[PDB]
């Protein structure tokens, strides 16, 4: 039945959601991007309130202290994958183009939760068939790489998904797409740092700016309204309900007029003050990005409290589906991503910082009320990039790979920006040990085949 495997198909999309619904506890994927960079405070009650994500911060994570529920559902997904693509031989009814539609969505899928097992451990079990015989073999990450982007680079090359709309149906948007597969494609490419794709990734960037289907919203504070779900800037999303607002917010909160008095708010991603004051008075994306409460506003000040918060997830009464869940999609891709991933791309494979790269990265600037750049630099890409994408999980991964980045300023890379703060919050310095977080010890007591990270 075309049926039954549009349903196994929906199982798949399934486990994008289950960090936002609480598996075993609530979770958020751009809380995971966060705490290990330099935007955000982890918050909460205290330092041992979601203690995790407090060890994660200060990159003293353990095998008792990790992102757990991150590999389970990572590992639910691709299993669910796994299946719907053994089942699409035994499809009778299923048309040839049904089926490698299926198929290639199945697959892109994959690729996205092996994706996030790449960012967050590294080292990990891959497999493309689920195991009736029953473990998989460790691969390294540069193994998991060059397997994910092979993987990719044949879902890409069927040219069977569509770039952004399903046949226009409104109504299927969440799908994957050959859009959200070409952002895949240069995220992989740019986080291993492998030279030998930059110009193809470049290329996918090009026919998304060459498209007449993509352009930047207007105003930047309308993408996070809800009638900016699905905007011509979205390359894609995660449907919405979503705790996301619940965990973020200010606790025990005397109301303002979007919110009521007696919601609940658990403290946490207390925004720094840094981060706020990074913002030039002019640019639009810092209103739209630092929800900042008058001092005056008595709440109850949870751990690390700044009196500021991420607006772009806020929690509002009316996007409610105690009531701890809201309609907020998660943005995952967005053009303004495409147009600073086209421009980082194009300077590191010769191009002219007065070319291409400056025509993509001035219309991320302009959009925000500034002044564009004469001349543009990798490094000026990737300040623009932290400026674009507070609170979106972007900025760690950046800081990251910029270790592998020949132009990135020291307030750009992992080992010179992760760093101890004034308020002996975070007391360690951010190593190239620490790339990969902690395999959860019930993994390991599972799989005798499984090494843990030499992270200590």
């Amino acid at each position: 039945t075309d049926e039954h495997i549009q349903e196994a198909l929906i199982a798949a999309y399934d486990p994008l959601h289950w960090p936002d619904w609480g598996l075993g506890q609530y979770n958020a994927l751009n809380i995971d991007g966060e705490i290990m960079g330099d935007n955000f405070w982890v918050g909460g009650a205290t330092k041992t309130d979601m203690q995790n994500w407090h060890m994660l911060f200060n990159y003293e994570a353990n095998e008792n202290n990790t992102l757990g529920s991150l590999w389970t559902v990572d590992y639910s997904g691709i299993k669910r994958c796994n299946d719907l693509l053994k089942y699409l031989d035994w499809g009778t009814d299923v048309t040839e183009a049904n089926r490698k539609l299926y198929e290639m969505q199945a697959r892109l899928l994959r690729v996205f939760y092996y994706n996030m097992l790449w960012h967050y451990f590294g080292n990990v079990p891959f497999y493309l068939e689920n195991l009736s015989e029953y473990t998989a073999p460790q691969y390294t990450a540069d193994q998991v790489y060059a397997e994910l982007i092979a993987e990719l680079e044949a879902v890409i090359d069927s040219k069977v998904l569509p770039l952004k709309y399903y046949k226009d149906d409104e109504g299927q948007l969440g799908r994957v797409t050959q859009a959200m597969a070409y952002m895949v494609y240069a995220e992989m490419v740019m986080y291993q740092n492998d030279e030998s794709r930059f110009s193809k990734a470049l290329g996918y960037m090009k026919e998304l700016i060459d498209s007449p289907s993509f352009r930047l919203n207007p105003s930047f504070a309308n993408i996070w309204e809800t009638e900016g779900e699905w905007c011509d800037e979205s390359i894609w999303e995660i449907n919405y309900g979503t705790v996301l607002p619940t965990l973020i917010s200010p606790n025990s909160f005397p109301g303002d007029d979007g919110w009521s008095k007696g919601n609940d708010g658990w403290g946490f991603m207390p925004m720094r003050l840094e981060t706020y004051q990074m913002f030039s008075e002019q640019d639009k994306r810092r209103d739209a990005t630092c929800w900042v409460i008058a001092e005056d506003v008595e709440y109850t000040k949870r751990y690390q409290d700044t009196h500021i918060w991420l607006q772009k997830y806020r929690p509002y009464d009316k996007n409610f589906k105690q009531n701890l869940n809201y309609n907020n999609n998660y943005r995952y891709y967005r053009y303004a991503e495409t147009l600073l991933n086209a421009a980082e791309l194009s300077l590191r494979t010769g191009g002219s910082g007065t070319g291409e790269a400056k025509t993509w990265l001035n219309e991320v600037r302009t959009r925000a009320g500034l002044a564009g750049l004469a001349n543009v630099t990798v490094d000026d890409v990737l300040t623009e990039r932290r400026l674009e994408f507070v609170g979106e999980g972007k900025r760690y991964f950046d800081l990251v790979r910029a270790e592998g980045i020949s132009g990135a300023s020291a307030s750009n890379k992992a080992t010179t920006a992760l760093v101890p703060d004034e308020y002996g919050y975070r007391t360690n310095s951010w190593t190239a040990k620490k790339k990969y977080i902690p395999i959860a010890q019930g993994e390991l007591d599972s799989d005798p085949a499984l090494v843990q990270n030499a992270y200590k």
